[PDB]
């Protein structure tokens, strides 16, 4: 179910790739979940960006979520929302959204708890590698995992060069945003980190 | 009922005054809808603002709308959204939202037949005058008050000076940012404003 679908947890960067052809390739290279996150953009583009991706993330049986914004999550179908400091407090996204998944980015031990108490249904917790400033690391995020009973995505400067050692960590997925869309090959490097998370996760 | 709670529409811009100050004032003076826009800030701070001019509109029994955001405007229950052509189609902000009263920020006759087609509960129709920079003027402006049925807000370069001739054109109410946000007494603009309003309308 969901926790299995975080595994390889992908997240769109239009400073780096367009998002409908990247998350195209990533879904073709093995990506399980996927995050529309649009910095700036008029509400209508990212309603029409996002029906294409629910597209997309349903033609490959993946998850699909959007950044911060519940309303475009809603208009278009998404299985959930990832939800910051500066976005919509839990408790209300909640409340006017009661059938999304709600991802909760947390950045301590505190915030993972906090979290998991409003009703979260996982957390991206972060950042485990320098890339909000703080970063936990892998003794912060292996603390996350132990104290919370919600699925867990590490998230922060992940790549294939350290994806085991936070898998180890126990979480139940990685989140990556340059790894995948700042490669020369997209698909390549989803593979390449889909094995991994195969390999450790089983 | 709407109609009759359209007459003066204030909308915000912090450019010129922050918001609940400012709103403060024009409920003092006598406006009867408020309309925060906010451009370029965080989900957070929107639903803080929100949460707060809904308590102060409520308190002068004013209606209370919010610029495109559907999210924000339903974590803090207020009575309705504009919509503009870069925003959520109305069609699709009525199925997320179905209680939520429906502003179409219409710039030609096309437009305004088409939003209410849509089912738009009101037209914000303009720009009258120079202040998306399209101009109707006054013609347009009742070419559009003589085509639909619903109400109709004039906006864009109203003040005290045009404010008759423009409601004359038979519109249901006037909008206003600068003719009140720009002033130096908040709440004197809004009253000279409301008198006249209250002197062509009866
Ligand atoms: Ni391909």
């Amino acid at each position: 179910n969901l926790r299995n679908k975080l595994k390889l947890y992908v997240i769109t960067d239009r400073r780096l790739k367009p998002e409908v052809e990247s998350v195209r390739e990533a879904l073709e290279g093995g990506a399980t979940a996927i995050q529309m996150r649009i910095k700036n953009a008029p509400t209508r583009e990212m309603y029409e960006i996002g029906k294409t991706l629910r597209q997309l993330t349903r033609e490959y049986d993946a998850l699909f979520f959007v950044d911060d914004r519940v309303d475009v999550a809603l208009a278009v179908d998404a299985d959930g929302v990832q939800l910051g400091p500066e976005d919509m407090p839990i408790e209300v996204a909640k409340e006017i959204a009661p059938n999304l998944i709600i991802g909760a980015s947390v950045y301590s031990l505190e915030e993972a708890l906090e979290a998991e108490k409003k009703g979260a249904d996982y957390l991206g917790a972060g950042s485990v590698f320098p890339t909000d400033a703080r970063v936990i690391g892998l003794e912060g995020l292996r603390k996350i995992v132990e104290s919370v009973k919600i699925p867990v995505v590490a998230i922060g400067g992940i790549n294939k060069d350290n994806a085991r050692e936070v898998l180890k960590t126990g979480v139940d997925g990685i989140a990556v945003i340059s790894a995948v869309m700042g490669a020369e090959d997209v698909r390549k490097a989803t593979e390449e980190l889909r094995k991994i998370v195969e390999e450790v996760l089983g």
